[PDB]
């Protein structure tokens, strides 16, 4: 049930302060196109992943949907839209399961996004050392939570 | 093939310097029992996960195997034992797939370990701010890589 899954999201985010939620959301919104670019560079360059993707599908649909996915993940806690976000993650998971996207590639995708966001946070001059470190831990937690809910469809 | 998967591990780690490999491996070896404790606290407390675990199995087998798993992951790059590590990850994945461990719980497990290791690195006074930040990015990369190879069994 989405109401149950919303608690898991809420609890995970409640480990951090709104300052981490905002620092993460700002770096993601300012770089969402560049994050989509990096995601599809990594996937299209591997033939095992490129097997499931066309250049047309990524150009006209997925590049934009990835940006929307990122905005949704980092908006959930600040806008208190937990139930709606987990419901969306659930449906995204159902799409991947239906067409047999290997789960190991989804985890690699999450890994690539966590890496690039945390690299961008390290460069963010507006944040202190402790602020950035807290934000990077939150990025890993919230991205992994999103991907966990995407992976419910595989069981 | 493990030789192919070893390249993926090598490439992922080659993004960082030996200083990140060593800082990560030291915090993990010094806290491996405490990391196992946190892992099994999180799993045994959730009834959906506790469904697949007995207190006896964790006490007498898995608590020790989790410590061994952690040591293996953070030894691979420093000891250049890439092929052996990926081969071990592959077999660990086969165990979980055989007994239908939900993949979403494995990702949650990886998330819990990444969080606690990065929290311990933040507290490590022997590291500078940039050193810790680089090490935390490596922890997320290498843990996620290990879990990716565990998840090959699910496809
Ligand atoms: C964490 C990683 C991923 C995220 C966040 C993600 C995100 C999404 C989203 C939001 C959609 C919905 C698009 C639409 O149907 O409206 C989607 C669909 C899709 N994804 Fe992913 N995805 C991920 C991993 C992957 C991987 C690894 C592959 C393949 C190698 C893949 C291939 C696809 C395909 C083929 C569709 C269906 C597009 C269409 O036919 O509608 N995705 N993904
Ligand atoms: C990233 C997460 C995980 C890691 C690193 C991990 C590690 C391992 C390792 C190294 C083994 C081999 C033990 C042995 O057979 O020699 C194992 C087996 C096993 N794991 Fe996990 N595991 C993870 C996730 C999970 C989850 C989420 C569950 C269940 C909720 C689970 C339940 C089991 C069970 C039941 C066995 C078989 C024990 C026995 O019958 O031999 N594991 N795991
Ligand atoms: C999904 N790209
Ligand atoms: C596997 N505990």
């Amino acid at each position: 049930s989405p109401e149950i899954l919303a608690l898991r999201w809420k609890d995970t985010c409640a480990h951090y302060s709104p300052h981490e939620w905002v620092a993460a959301r700002n770096v993601v919104t300012a770089n969402k196109a560049a994050l989509a670019d990096y995601f599809y560079e990594c996937m299209l360059a591997d033939p095992n992943a490129a097997f499931f993707l066309s250049d047309q599908l990524v150009k006209t649909k997925l590049h934009a949907s990835m940006q929307d996915w990122l905005e949704s993940v980092y908006a959930a806690a600040p806008t208190e839209e937990y139930e709606r976000t987990v419901a969306f993650q659930r449906k995204v998971g159902e799409v991947h399961a239906r067409i047999d996207i290997p789960v190991h590639l989804v985890t690699r995708g999450a890994c690539a996004l966590i890496r690039r966001i945390c690299e961008l946070l390290d460069r963010d001059a507006s944040l202190s050392a402790a602020q950035a470190a807290a934000t990077c831990r939150y990025v890993a937690d919230v991205t992994m939570t999103a991907v966990e809910m995407m992976c419910h469809a595989y069981s």
